[PDB]
DNA sequence: CGCTTATGACAGCCGCG
DNA sequence: GCGGCTGTCATAAG
């Protein structure tokens, strides 16, 4: 196999690398790296090296990296450009591995761990680490074993060993329900003193040193605490044994209240799963506790225990240890579904960066671009400093608030990257400028053609057509990858819908799930072989089909992020290729393209229809058009379709067979007009929306910008057995809405779109008749706790103090004194509830840490003073009234004046 | 060491016989 | 003591 790296670091004058060798063994190196930077030199000098603008450079070899950095600052102390790759880690990798990296994951040691700390006086701060570590579970990627480190004796009590035979039993038999799949993979190790325990962990750590270190919340807790606990007991020197090269950096990002520690272990790449999730899940959550994410992702109930967590070790040591084991396991199960560690590995090696740099789009692209240039012997510019400056972005159409019965939508495929490609926008391909007309002229085809020789954006920039730019080229690679994985995702989605209507009646039979790849459309044979399978066999395939969709979704949506992030970096001041002439060339172009095709669509439909001046496009956001399909149905008359599924097929045909050909013509005209390299504006048909036939439902509605709802029958080719609701921007999609109100409002919209006026009023009445009965958590709002300190003012609301922050302050007053009570942490999410006049807390609202239940200290008082009437009014009634007004419905029953002749 | 556009819940202030 | 507006903040749609 080819050689590949693990972790690279720079410690002084040397580079420390871990890597896999010729055969597959892990090694280490200390390379006194001699780097090469560049300087501009006279044209008269013959050379091999040129920068991106063509101007000639001379290479400078350095004795060491320390002299190399000295030279750079000396070059700016004088005012001359210091060219080349200033991050020597990246250059060193580029030198050593001057080829495309293939890697074997079975060789990479990925470690998942979690620790436990008993603490009778509140949450144990990693800074101090004053309380003892009584348990650690440590999963090893290569051994495939769960290493358990128990502690039997502690100043907070002494306990007998943990039983593997009891942990395996169901919780209904008084066991723990540690899953069977791992019962044979646990390695148990009891310890009689903490020193003995921690001492063993490090020797263990030494023989099995993690390359990739993951786990739940390990950056903020586990790592700092095992580092600091060891520090307090064995001294700072012994702690450094956590780092393969014995170097660690400590970062005290101390809050306005308490301390906060971030340790950096050199030679290890830490990827906290909480961070991976936040970056790659594309889901804003009300809580980020492991129990919450597990329930959400896996449908597995919480790890139940009696009494306070602090005394769980004392009360029930068996459960304690078992729950530590399961906690590590859940992260593994989530990852098995989300593929975030795999995703991180692909990107990190593709760009030749430190794996933990996957979180930075600026770094990832800087490297990709850097390497791409290096192979053509090109020299990269110096990273200048720039002042932060707002610049114009996309165009969003102002829609007339209303209902819309039949709607059809179209969306441009990676609009911003395609603009980059079409127009050939790159730092070194800048040709010149032209004098700009008002954008409407360009939209209306009125303005004079900008150039007949270069590639033009309506912001006044010109580009060469003759060559290829690094940006357009490198962006096309990741885009093609994204296009691939989107095809599988859409396939398994289409596949799933075939399995989903196939359990409208499964055969009573005993068989086995078919052996197929869900990444592809089922062939006519297997399509026919499906409905011949059983419920138990279909529920298995359905689940697998969705597993592959989930995994394909991950792969696609994140490649889409990275390519949109290249445009983003162009508009970021720390990016080497920061250039607002390029950033605005993109957005201005998009503003034009969207409005151009709006005009053009309104034309082809006026003609095809017969009428004149009709606005068919009701809405648009950035690169999307929403088309009023009503008048196109009128031509065929309302009643001429046997069932719902007929007007969907018809419209899908009218779109693909008629509209898209018209669109494709409309854009190449724009292409000619802007004289671009290659026509790359393709509109993919998205949604088909409307009510069921013979139903009083309304189909869809808009309330404003970014806020609308639609009843969708086909999304991007995928035909649904059951119609799904496309809901955007409304409260049902916000993580700040209470969970019960999310569901209730989703039901109101479904009854509005699919069934009609009457159906709505029925659900409204019953819900508010039952609202008082719901679990308080399910009807609490959610907000994030930012800048608590700013409005603190002795524990009372200061000037301009936000509502949720107010709730936080009133919470802190009530719990003051009792140090065991859960503290509210800066930056984290909180539950918020309104309070009734003259309550014991002496303020109008309370807030506590989210994902949790409130402490028995105040729990009953607050539950007892909850303001159900305000809660229902603001979280539920106002939003509904919002939807209703736009839909022009009632949800109630107004002054009938029929009231008199009732009965 | 590292994107803009937009809505809504609130605070605060202002006019209002 | 309520609506209109501006600004801060949380959070969505791209
Ligand atoms: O820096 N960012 O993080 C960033 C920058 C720009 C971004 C986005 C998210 C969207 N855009 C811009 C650039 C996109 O091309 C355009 C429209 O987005 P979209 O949701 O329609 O998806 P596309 O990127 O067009 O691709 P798709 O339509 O095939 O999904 O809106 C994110
Ligand atoms: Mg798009």
């Amino acid at each position: 196999m080819k050689e590949f790296y693990l972790t690279v670091e720079q410690i002084g004058d040397s580079i420390f690398e871990r890597y896999i060798d010729s055969n597959g063994r892990e090694r280490t190196r200390e390379v006194e790296y001699k780097p090469s930077l560049f300087a501009h030199c006279p044209e008269s000098q013959a050379t091999k090296y040129f920068d991106i603008y063509g101007k000639p450079c001379t290479r400078k070899l350095f004795a060491n990296m320390r002299d190399a950095s000295q030279w750079i600052k000396r070059m700016e102390d004088i005012g001359l450009e210091a060219l080349g790759m200033d991050d020597f880690k990246l250059a060193y990798l580029s030198d050593t591995y001057n080829y495309e990296i293939k890697y074997d994951h079975t060789k990479i040691r990925v470690a998942n761990f979690d620790i436990e700390v008993t603490s009778p006086d509140g949450f144990p701060e990693p800074s101090q680490a004053k309380h003892p570590i009584d348990a650690i579970t440590h999963y090893d990627s290569i051994d495939d074993r769960f290493y358990v480190f128990d502690l039997l004796n502690s100043p907070y009590g002494n306990v007998e060993e943990w039983s593997i035979e009891i942990a395996a039993k169901l919780q209904e038999q008084g066991g723990d329900e540690v899953p069977s799949e791992i019962i044979d993979k646990i390695i148990y190790m009891p310890f009689d003193n903490e020193k003995e325990l921690l001492m063993e962990y490090l020797n263990f750590w030494q023989q099995k040193t993690p390359v990739i270190l993951t786990g739940w919340n390990v950056e903020s807790f586990a790592i700092p605490y095992v580092y600091n606990r060891i520090k307090n007991i064995f001294g700072e020197s012994t702690a450094k044994r956590l780092s393969p090269h014995r170097k660690t950096r400590v970062k005290v990002i101390e809050n306005m209240y308490g301390s906060r520690e971030i340790i950096t272990l050199f030679g290890i790449s830490v990827l906290d799963y909480i961070d991976l999730y936040k970056k790659f899940s594309f889901t804003n959550q009300p809580s980020y506790s492991l129990d919450y994410i597990s329930e959400f992702e896996l449908n597995v109930g919480k790890l139940k225990y009696d009494g306070p967590i602090s005394k769980l070790r004392e009360s029930n040591h068996q459960r304690y240890i078992s729950y530590n084991i399961i906690a590590v396991y859940r992260v593994l199960q989530i990852d098995a579904k989300r593929q975030f560690i795999n995703l991180s590995l692909d990107m990190g090696y593709y760009a030749k960066i430190q794996i933990q740099s996957v979180f930075s789009p600026i770094k990832t692209w800087d490297a990709i671009i850097f390497n791409s240039l290096k192979e053509q012997n090109k020299v990269i510019p110096q990273g200048r400093s720039h002042p932060v400056q707002p610049y114009p972005g996309a165009f969003v159409k102002e829609p007339i608030p209303n209902r819309y019965k039949y709607v059809m939508s179209f969306d441009l495929t990676s609009l911003y990257p395609s603009i980059i490609r079409q127009v050939n926008i790159s730092p070194e391909t800048i040709a010149g400028t032209f004098k700009v007309a008002p954008l409407h002229d360009y939209i209306n085809a009125v303005a004079e053609r900008p150039s007949d020789v270069y590639s033009c954006s309506p912001n006044g920039m010109m580009y060469y057509k003759d060559r290829d730019g690094v940006v357009p080229t490198e962006i096309t690679k990741v885009f093609n990858q994204r296009k691939e994985h989107k095809g599988y995702m859409l396939a398994a989605q289409r596949n799933g819908e075939i399995i989903k209507e196939a359990l409208h009646n499964p055969n009573l039979s005993v068989d086995e799930p078919l052996d197929v790849d869900y990444r592809f459309d089922f062939s006519d044979e297997i399509k026919e072989k499906i409905k011949k399978l059983s419920a138990k066999s279909l529920n298995e395939m359905l689940f697998r089909a969705q597993r592959t969709e989930v995994a394909g979704m991950t792969a696609q949506i994140n490649r889409k992020l990275l390519i949109n992030s290249l445009y983003g970096a162009l508009g970021n001041v720390w990016f080497r290729y920061y250039d607002l002439r390029n950033a605005t060339a993109i957005t201005t172009f998009g503003q034009m393209a969207l409005q151009w095709i709006e005009r053009k669509v309104n034309e082809y439909l006026n003609e095809v229809c017969g009428t004149e001046g009709e606005a068919f496009v009701l809405y648009g956001d950035t690169d999307s058009i929403y088309v009023s399909a009503d008048k196109i149905i009128d031509k065929v008359g309302e009643s001429k379709f046997r069932d719902t599924n007929h007007w969907v097929d018809f419209l899908d045909k009218f779109a693909r067979e008629r509209m898209e050909p018209a669109i494709d013509r409309g854009f190449r005209e724009m292409c000619e007009y802007m004289n671009n390299k290659q026509h790359l504006m393709f509109m993919d048909r998205e949604a088909i929306a409307g009510p069921p036939l013979g139903s009083k439902g309304i189909g869809g509605f808009w309330t404003g910008k970014k806020r609308y709802a639609l009843n969708v029958w086909d999304m991007e080719g995928t035909r649904y057995a059951e119609p799904k609701l496309k809901i955007m921007g409304l409260e049902t999609q916000k993580s700040s809405t209470p969970k019960a109100v999310q569901k209730a409002l989703k039901e109101c919209i479904r009854r509005m779109l699919q069934e009609g006026e009457e159906s709505l009023q029925e659900y409204f009445k019953e819900f508010e008749k039952e609202f008082r009965q719901l679990n308080y958590i399910s009807i609490a709002s959610v907000s994030s706790a930012n800048n608590i300190a700013k409005y603190d003012v002795g524990g009372f609301p200061g000037p301009k103090c936000p509502f949720h922050i107010r709730g936080i302050l009133t919470y802190n007053r009530a719990i003051k004194g009792n140090i065991d009570a859960p503290q509210v942490v800066e930056g984290e999410k909180v539950y918020v509830l309104p309070l009734r006049e003259g309550n014991p807390f002496g303020d109008k609202c309370i807030a506590w840490p989210s994902g949790t239940e409130i402490t028995d200290l105040i729990k009953d008082d607050v539950l007892h003073w909850m303001d159900y009437t305000v809660l229902l009014e603001k979280t539920f009634i106002k939003p509904l009234e919002g939807f209703t007004s736009a839909a022009k419905l009632d949800y109630e029953k107004k002054a009938s004046l029929f009231d008199m002749f009732d009965f």
